[PDB]
């Protein structure tokens, strides 16, 4: 499954952490106001965490991470 | 199958508990005031708790952890 | 499949029980007031006991334990 | 696939019947007023029996054991 | 599947027949009035018989056996 | 998946039909009235016939055989 | 999957078709008035027709075979 | 997958066409008025033709083919 | 998966694009006025392209192409 | 997955972008104004671009795309 | 699974990453004005990134990135 996450103010950071015994931020991905990222869990992300202003779209519904 | 953790005051706390014959904590993550995590169960994480102030989505509907 | 536990008062007790020819409480979670646990069945959990004023969520709708 | 059971009053049991060409309880848990058992049908549980008074939730409905 | 059944008078039977060339009742399972029981399809047994008043749920509705 | 049948009257017949080349009744289970009878198609059941009066529920609804 | 077929008036015919590079009439089960089959694809069967007075039910809806 | 087709006039046709490389019609199957077929995609046909005047449900809904 | 196609006017052509490295057409059917296909996606068929005035239903819903 | 396209006007293309590490159009179908295509993803395809005037249904919903 | 994206202003990216322990952009494939891309996750894409003013549709609604 997969996040759909929009950045509503500069500078939200779109963070996977690492799958297996041991939990890191392997990747920080920069997101500047108005773009948007479409991200899977995956072999090697099995938590995404959101940092920033914006908005948030699951199968469960909507959620806006804040500043 | 995952989970939609936004943390309303600081310092929440997203526990995850072993899978196996023992259950024990392998991590904690710590939150600040408005951050997400989505979450999902793995190989690794069979049971996930959440202690502090904050707005849980899952399959299943909304459920709202309290004030720490 | 998974079940979505609220401690409504201090001293929930979360119980797994034991997948196999017997049964028998295996780990025993305590939930202060406020906290939530979701959690799994698994290969070592096929039944979990609630004990203490709780709300559950599950596929089938919310059910509450008591005192 | 499971069961979710909330005890209305005291000594409900949920009871496992045994998978195979035999069938025989193998285990009768007994749930106290104001408890909840959330419980899977597994390799060694292929029927349930309640007894007491008791609220049955499923993914057909709600059933409610009497006693 | 399963089938969830309620015996709403004493002396309910809940009969499994065999899976396989032959049909013949395997086991029988008395219900009292108020106990409820749910029940699998599995590897010995491919078609219930509900005898005596109850109610039963299963994926498609709601079907009532009559008193015996 | 299943056949849901209800005896209405007595002397309902719900019969079985081999699964296979060859089309031949099996089993003829006798019901008597009010009796329910839940059956699976199976490994050697692939067609399910019935006869006397009775109330039918399937996935797609439910059918009256008559008397 | 499978069809639900209920006979309308005597003489209700309900034929298997044979799966396979061929398409030839394996068996035709007769139906009497007021008398139900439930019938399944299989694989000897890829082809299901109704002669007669019958009402049909399937995932799509109903359909009345005319006599 | 399957279709359901209804003739509501005589000599409606329901034609299999051949799974594979090649596509040719591998036989017809001639429905009198009022018939109804039940026919399933299967390892040798991977479309079907309906020729004739005729009702046909599938899994998107009703449609109707006309002769002449 | 499947498209059901109805021509609505003489002479809509149903193309079946080839599966693979390279696309061409490999099998053009020509569908009368009244005349109806049910075709799936294949081994052989990836594509499916609709020439002339006809009616198309789909999982998504209806599209007419026109002559 | 399969994609639904009508052309509104002359003039548009459907482009399969090549699976794998690469990233390029593989083929480009024109279609006229009236005609429809219907194509899936597949082991050469995954990303299909539409340009021109034209009407596009997906399980997601519709989408038109401009001349 | 796929997204739809309709590039809604010029010069929209659609921006690929990599699958794998690093994440990178290997493709950002060009949308301009009122074209439409459907694309896939796959063995080499987990996550996409648009940049610019679009329409994007997915299964879980519609979200709009900006200018
Ligand atoms: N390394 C952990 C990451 C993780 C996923 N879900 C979690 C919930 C809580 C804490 C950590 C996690 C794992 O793969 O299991
Ligand atoms: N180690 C336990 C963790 C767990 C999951 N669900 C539970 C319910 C109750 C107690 C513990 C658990 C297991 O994998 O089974
Ligand atoms: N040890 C038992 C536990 C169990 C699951 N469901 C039950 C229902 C009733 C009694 C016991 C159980 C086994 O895995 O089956
Ligand atoms: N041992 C039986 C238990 C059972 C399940 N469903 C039943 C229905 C009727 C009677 C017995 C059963 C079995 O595994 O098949
Ligand atoms: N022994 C039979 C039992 C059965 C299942 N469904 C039926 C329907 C009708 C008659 C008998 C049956 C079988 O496994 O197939
Ligand atoms: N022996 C046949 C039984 C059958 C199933 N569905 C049918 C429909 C019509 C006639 C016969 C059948 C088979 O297994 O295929
Ligand atoms: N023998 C054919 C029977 C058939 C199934 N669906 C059809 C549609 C039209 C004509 C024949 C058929 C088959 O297995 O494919
Ligand atoms: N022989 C072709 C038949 C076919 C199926 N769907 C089609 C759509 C259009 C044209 C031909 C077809 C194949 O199996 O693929
Ligand atoms: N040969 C192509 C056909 C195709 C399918 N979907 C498409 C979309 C656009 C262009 C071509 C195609 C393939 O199998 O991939
Ligand atoms: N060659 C790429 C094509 C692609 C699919 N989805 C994308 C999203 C963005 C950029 C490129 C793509 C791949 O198979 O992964
Ligand atoms: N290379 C990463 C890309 C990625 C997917 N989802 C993410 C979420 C956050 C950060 C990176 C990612 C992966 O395959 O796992």
């Amino acid at each position: 499954d997969f996040v759909v996450i929009k950045a509503v103010e500069d500078g939200v950071n779109v963070i996977g952490l690492t799958r297996g015994t041991d939990t890191k931020f392997h990747h920080s991905e920069k997101l500047d106001k108005g773009e948007v990222i479409i991200a899977q869990f995956t072999e090697h992300t099995s938590a995404i965490k959101v940092r920033g202003e914006a908005l948030i779209q699951t199968a469960y519904g909507e959620m806006k991470s804040e500043k």
